[PDB]
């Protein structure tokens, strides 16, 4: 928000308003570094970011301390060398390079589509990198008429998406990512479960409206009472919510599962790709951005 506003005060000190992206600005397949891009604590064309960026941005304005994004940043410099094919140093290239697919960027997004989603032609790919309404509502309809949702319920979000994306993608196109999406699952919790709750460190509930806010938007979800955990939330938090949702009795079974979706997930780890292994070709869509209603600068 505006820095006079006072909106984030006293947990953020220093804000800056939401600014939409233009056409020719890059944009992540992430609602987290979208809305810090959208606000410019990384650049807001989505271009040249180095690790010390990202890092004081997630701290300072999302309360997301360093622990939480290392293996990320990892990822994140793996992923551009083999897009690129030359190593990014500390400058990444762009956001957009990060919805190279079966990479970072993987299948059964809870808000995104496939690259081979829906697909008539098995060379045919879509934008699986901006926000979709239609998949994220796919997402919300798992929790229709509540206002939170536990470890359980994400478990049960996480399952559906798998299933729909299993039997939607081209054939041959789906691969299941637990151990990645469900450190994003960790990741919801940190950021928008429900602070105000007595519990809400040991058992986090999250907030629908601000979960909503924050995927739609773009944006952060000041206006509903939310700001950025304090103290910041460290790597522990996320992946013990990642193992709690995996670890969460599925009382609803969806069709069309991948072997062993039910059950524990593997640790994330670092990506790698063979060097004779040629990128799969971006999406080029203009950046997403919210338009019903557009934002202004303190939204
Ligand atoms: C340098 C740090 C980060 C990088 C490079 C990064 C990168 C990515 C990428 C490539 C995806 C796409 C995965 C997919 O859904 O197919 C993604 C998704 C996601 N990111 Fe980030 N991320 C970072 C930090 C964060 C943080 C700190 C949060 C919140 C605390 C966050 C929230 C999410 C969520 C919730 C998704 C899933 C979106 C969906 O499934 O629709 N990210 N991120
Ligand atoms: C973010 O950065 C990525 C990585 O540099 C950009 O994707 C790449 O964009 C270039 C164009 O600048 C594409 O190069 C073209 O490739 C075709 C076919 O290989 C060739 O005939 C053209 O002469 C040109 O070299 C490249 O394919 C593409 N990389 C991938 C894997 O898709 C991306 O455009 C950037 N996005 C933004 C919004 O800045
Ligand atoms: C995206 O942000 C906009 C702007 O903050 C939200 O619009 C507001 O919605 C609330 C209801 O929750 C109303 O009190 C305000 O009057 C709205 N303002 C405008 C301009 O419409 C919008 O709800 C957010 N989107 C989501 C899905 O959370
Ligand atoms: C991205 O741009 C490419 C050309 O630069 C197209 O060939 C791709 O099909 C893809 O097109 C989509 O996104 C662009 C934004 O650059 C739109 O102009 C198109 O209408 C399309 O949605
Ligand atoms: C914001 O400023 C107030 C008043 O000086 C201070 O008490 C608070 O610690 C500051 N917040 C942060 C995150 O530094
Ligand atoms: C989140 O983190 C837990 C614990 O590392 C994993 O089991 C899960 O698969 C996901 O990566
Ligand atoms: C989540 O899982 C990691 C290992 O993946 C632990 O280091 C952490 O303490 C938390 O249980
Ligand atoms: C790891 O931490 C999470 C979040 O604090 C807990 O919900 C979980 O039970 C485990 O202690
Ligand atoms: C990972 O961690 C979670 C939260 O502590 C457990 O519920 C799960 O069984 C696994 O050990
Ligand atoms: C975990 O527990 C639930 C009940 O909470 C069962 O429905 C499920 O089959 C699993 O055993
Ligand atoms: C078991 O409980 C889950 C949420 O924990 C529901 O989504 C499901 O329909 C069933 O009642
Ligand atoms: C739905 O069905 C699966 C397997 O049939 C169970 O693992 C799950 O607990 C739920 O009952
Ligand atoms: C219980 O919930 C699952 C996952 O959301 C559905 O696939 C199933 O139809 C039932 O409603
Ligand atoms: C987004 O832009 C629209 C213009 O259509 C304004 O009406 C709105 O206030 C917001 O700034
Ligand atoms: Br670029
Ligand atoms: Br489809
Ligand atoms: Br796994
Ligand atoms: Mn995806």
């Amino acid at each position: 928000q505006e820095p006079g506003s006072g909106i984030g005060y006293p947990y953020d000190n220093n804000t800056l308003p939401y600014v939409a992206p233009g056409p020719t600005d890059s944009r992540a397949p992430c609602p987290a570094l979208n809305a810090l891009a959208n606000h410019g604590y990384i650049p807001h064309d989505g271009r040249a970011i180095s690790r010390e960026t990202l890092q004081n941005a997630f701290l300072n304005h999302m309360g997301i301390a360093n622990s939480v994004i290392e293996l990320a940043l990892t990822n994140a410099f793996v992923v551009c060398e083999y897009v690129t094919g030359s190593d990014c140093g500390d400058s990444l290239v762009n956001l957009t390079l990060l919805a190279e697919p079966h990479a970072f960027e993987h299948d059964h997004s809870f808000s995104r589509k496939d690259y081979k989603q829906g697909v008539a032609n098995s060379n045919d790919f879509i934008d699986n990198r901006n926000f979709d309404a239609e998949t994220f509502q796919t997402s919300l309809d798992v929790v229709a008429g509540k206002t939170h949702f536990d470890y359980a319920d994400m478990n049960e979000i996480r399952l559906q998406r798998e299933s729909l994306s299993n039997e939607l993608d081209f054939p041959g196109w789906f691969t299941e990512s637990k151990p990645i999406q469900n450190v994003e699952s960790g990741f919801i919790f940190a950021l928008v479960s429900d602070f105000n709750l007595p519990d809400n460190d040991e058992n986090p509930l999250v907030r629908i409206d601000w979960w909503k806010y924050w995927f739609t938007n773009e944006s952060f979800p000041y206006h509903l009472g939310w700001h950025p955990p304090s103290p910041a939330r460290e790597i522990e938090f996320v992946t013990s919510a990642s193992s709690a949702v995996l670890a969460a009795s599925v009382t609803s079974t969806p069709s069309s599962l991948p072997s062993g979706a039910i059950g524990p997930g593997a640790e994330a780890v670092p990506l790698s790709f063979a060097s004779t292994m040629t990128p799969f070709l971006l999406a080029t869509n203009a950046p997403y951005y919210a338009q019903d209603p557009t934002l202004g600068p303190n939204d």
